[PDB]
């Protein structure tokens, strides 16, 4: 697991802010995208996503993550969104990923959770494999808006 | 954690499927068994398992997974259910474990969520311990069928 | 990551039960407080805590949790809880973090989930970083108690 100091030095994130910089992890901001009741949203035009009680939302970060292929993004919800009911539906962050991410957050509670435009939301970590991954990804890669 | 050539020769996958693994993970097929809205269902036999809105099921994984005493499985949504509102509660695969999963995924959408048997939907990362786990798993141990 | 054995050795785990270690994480459990439907409760008093069905709950965990600079918290909801229907919110224990730990569990299934005090319902898995985090952790830092 790259520690904060080293997280400047391993992963490609732009833009990078230094607050968004954890002891152990690199909090995602919210991008420009989101995607709300099959609705697409303009966060950087509008400010701000919101999403409402019991409903979901697909929000592309501000910052573009490129993975070195022996490093793994492990992603996980903002303690503040999580204390507000908010749960994510993260996957793997796969070595070699380059591109915005489009991350799934269910407000479960019953108040609306607003989300303004370059907020973090998502604290992601980096753990290094034991050695670069023999086929690094390409799926949904390089990936600048939401992807579905 | 293990690359993609790493998880061959460490972790027992059974059945194994060149198409589930990836660059650090190994994407879980959905197995025979599933539970939803109190009622079992063979995947195998009615082909798939359909996860109703706002509703959650217990998903048996096909592959019989058996972790090391000291690696530890790390599992995740698969990004495109993620992207589909489905949220996964998936716990901690002890180091030393033998038997298929069972994992809950939870429909958080308002539209049904089609697994087809056998269809990737979980990719699960395997972490090495410092050292093997003095104590390894033995709880819902040798499950090959769906555990509650 | 550290396995069981290391876990004593490492992660001050206060009040610590061998009944919690895990081959490869600590199952925390309940604490004295809860957050359910806007009110406060105290689980310790009432000694158990209820989250009804389709609700989420702020648990404080019993054990006070303070990680090494080098230490990363890695939470997963028990599979127990899991396959009851309930999703863990979770975020990131950061290097360095001391305090009762606010879990946001969210019930997801039609039956109220009930939690005894003291009762074990997260494990938490403890990944060592490359190195010491430049910056430890300092935001809802020494919590004792829930916090929002
Ligand atoms: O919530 C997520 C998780 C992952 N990704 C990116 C990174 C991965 O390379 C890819 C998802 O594929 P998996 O790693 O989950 O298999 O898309 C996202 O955009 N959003
Ligand atoms: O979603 C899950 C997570 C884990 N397991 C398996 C692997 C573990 O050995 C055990 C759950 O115990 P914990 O590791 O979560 O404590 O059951 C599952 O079947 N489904
Ligand atoms: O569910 C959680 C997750 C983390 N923490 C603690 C540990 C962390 O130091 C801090 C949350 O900040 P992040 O690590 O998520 O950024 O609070 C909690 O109390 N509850």
């Amino acid at each position: 697991l790259l520690p904060d100091w080293k997280i400047r030095k391993e992963i490609l994130i732009e833009p990078f802010s230094e607050e968004s910089l954890q002891p152990a992890g690199y909090d995602l901001r919210v991008g420009r995208e989101a995607f709300v009741k099959g609705k697409l949203i303009d966060v950087e035009k509008e400010g701000k996503v919101v999403i409402p009680p019991r409903e979901y939302a697909l929000i592309l970060t501000l910052e573009r993550i490129k993975l070195p292929d022996d490093v793994m993004g492990d992603m996980k919800i903002r303690s503040s969104l999580a204390r507000e009911g908010v749960i994510g539906s993260f996957a793997w962050v796969d070595p070699g990923w380059d591109g915005n991410l489009t991350l799934m957050l269910y407000n479960a509670s019953n108040e609306p959770v607003e989300l303004r435009y370059g907020e973090r939301f998502v604290q992601i970590a980096f753990i290094r494999l034991e050695g670069p991954a023999r086929n690094p990804y390409r799926g949904n890669y390089q990936g600048s808006t939401r992807l579905a």
